[PDB]
């Protein structure tokens, strides 16, 4: 699935994200565009750990689901990285959670490059929330 803007800044509220781990909604929002364009099905090889980041949130093989081909990995969310590419994002909002609990936000590497440091107030521009 794509979502549209609005559409996921709602689902991502409605999943508990909105200030999670004192995390915006609207950095949410910016992390997720950067990452996969609102892409639930968004897929990007790694060669450097011959890994595959895996829907919106672009989550790593190495470490956070298992994907089987990846070598020398783990699967910290404890979820086959297919199901982290689901229409439904809950089981991607949960392994989110889990990564930024255990990692912080600058554990996405696009969050720092885009969105840290940016006003990213205009993510939320224009949405029922
Ligand atoms: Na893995």
């Amino acid at each position: 699935k794509v979502f549209e803007r609005c559409e996921l800044a709602r689902t991502l509220k409605k999943l508990g994200l909105d200030g999670y781990k004192g995390v915006s909604l609207a950095n949410w929002l910016c992390l997720t565009k950067w990452e996969s364009s609102y892409n639930t099905k968004a897929t990007n090889y790694n060669p450097s750990s011959e890994s595959t980041d895996y829907g919106i949130f672009q989550i790593n093989s190495k470490w956070w689901c298992n994907d089987g081909k990846t070598p020398n990995a783990v699967d910290g969310c404890h979820v086959s990285c297919s199901e982290l590419m689901e229409n439904d994002i809950a089981k991607a909002v949960a392994c989110a959670k889990h990564i930024v609990s255990e990692q912080g936000i600058t554990a996405w590497v696009a969050w720092k490059s885009h969105c840290r440091d940016h006003d990213v107030s205009s993510y939320v521009e224009g949405c029922t929330l």
